[PDB]
């Protein structure tokens, strides 16, 4: 069964304070096909965790400049307003299959779009709560000492080892990945 | 069997001369782990290829700058010396895992380190079909209006789709995958 | 993720051409005793994040030393004119800010002296072209900068180091998020 | 265990009538990131101590000349006023960053700004109270016979030595240098 190395590995140096299971993402890779299937064994993570045990994700510039700055504020928005599982897919889509976010402006665009306020955005934006956000998501990036996206880290302690994991089935693969996170969040 | 819309698309303009099977990849994303997934599927997609059909693969930059042209510029100098199998393993790991590859020089480094005489690589590296090839790389992905990596095309006419094959299992879908580009190779 | 304009590092609005490549400022008189020692230390773990290549200049600044701080600048263009950094900053250090036993040029040559090198080079030294031409160099060095305070650091003559930019927190994360900066920007 | 020469160092003349725990600063140094450092700690230390411990700050002119001189007196106003949290970080960015403090009535600005009428100022400047604070700010340097700034003094017999404590994160050293200052306090 378990054992690190294999499902999953334990990091050299904990980071303390970090929410409880931890995601990152990028809206800027992977692609299309890769992107959506990260999306669905995300999904399965989420359902099948104890009890009111939360998962969080955060998002990470590689290689974006100013408009994936911009994307990790307005994903700092999103959580701010509880607006997630509404914006995810306009921006993700946007960014990459019609690409038509390329500035700041078509960001907020998008939560116009999405139903949220054009008003509450913008204090959204400017927001303490939001700049605060922002630090967060950047500061846990550099802890984790992140690599690469997709990635998952659990208690700021372990982090998922998908290749140590049977993929030749595709929801053995799915729920052996979301039986790890819930057997790490009780470690 | 087959269907328009389900494990392939047709294209609207069609892109004349184009190679048998083109793949397009790059060397910044998916990330190493799906990078590498995606690189033992197309390895085992070729393997299960048709007698004389080619499997072509062009380098894309989306968001890498100067470097990630660079890197094109170098797969079409491995292109060209038909060393593809030789660099694209530590190009890969270059760029993305030990990140040692920041300059043009870097590249050289790795096709020398591979065996390719340097004064071989900088005559390639200035030569006209080098810098037909990367004009080639650059217009082929502007012709099919490329959007994400990895994808495939079959004799610039229809466009692979993963998410419209059984991907439940990894054996149903190589095949699934190979055999369709079979079908298509035969239009 | 990482980098950021204004954060680990600020941009000047004009780049000081010739610059040496990585270029920090000092002061014999600020700051004090353990801070002193601090930045001493945070500036060597920082050297010892880069190539032999990746060259760490020192310029030292007078901010309100009158003459003796403008003696000191001249013995530091000395020392860098003979390359004798590393033999003088400590005992020119304690001898300004600890002991106070430096008060004069002459207290100056004696440090110097003391240190290993001959008073004749020393004064050799003093009196050259190329003293006084780093005099001006470090005087103007810090006006194109437009420095306020020190210690400071400079890549290229272009972007600034910013620790406020950095974690703070731990040592050890501050000093690696600061070393890798300068090398990122050392390519920039 | 609290040892001499290591976390505090004891003068060799003791100087009857010292505050309980004087810190000295100056507004010249340290400079800007590590000034704002010196205040964060001595801010939190405060915090930390006992509710008998009082905590003193004198300024000091470190070859300030005029402006200098105009900054202690200006120190004494805000310490007969109760105003030293007021202006303390006003006072250090006109000096340091914005360098709009140059001249004694850019200090009077700093003060009405934050608050204090001009008359109230004006009155505080010219008061003997003021005057005896001058005096005593710079007889308390001399007696201690102060040789750099920060330092901090506890029953003007102990000087709190930075370099004996762990340094290596701030939430333990602002615990330390807390729990030495309330060790000295007590003997």
């Amino acid at each position: 069964q378990y054992e690190d190395g294999k499902q999953y590995t334990t990091l050299e140096k904990p980071v303390a304070g970090a929410p409880q299971v931890l995601e990152f993402f990028s809206f800027f890779c992977p692609h299309a096909y890769q992107f959506e299937e990260v999306l669905h064994i995300s999904d399965n993570v989420k359902k099948k965790l104890p009890e009111g045990v939360k998962m969080t994700k955060y998002h990470v510039n590689f290689m974006g400049g100013d408009l994936g700055k911009d994307l990790t504020q307005a994903w700092a928005v999103a959580m701010a307003l509880g607006v997630e599982d509404k914006v995810t897919v306009p921006l993700f889509e946007g960014v990459q299959k019609t690409q038509t976010i390329r500035s700041a402006s078509d960001i907020r665009d998008v939560f116009i779009n999405a139903g949220i306020k054009g008003e509450e955005y913008d204090a959204a934006w400017n927001s303490f709560v939001v700049k605060s956000l922002v630090a967060q998501q950047e500061k846990a990036a550099a802890d984790v000492q992140l690599r690469g996206v997709p990635a998952m880290f659990v208690n700021g302690k372990y982090q998922l080892n998908p290749q140590g994991m049977d993929t030749s089935n595709m929801d053995v693969f799915v729920q052996q990945y979301a039986d790890t996170v819930k057997y790490l969040s009780e470690k």
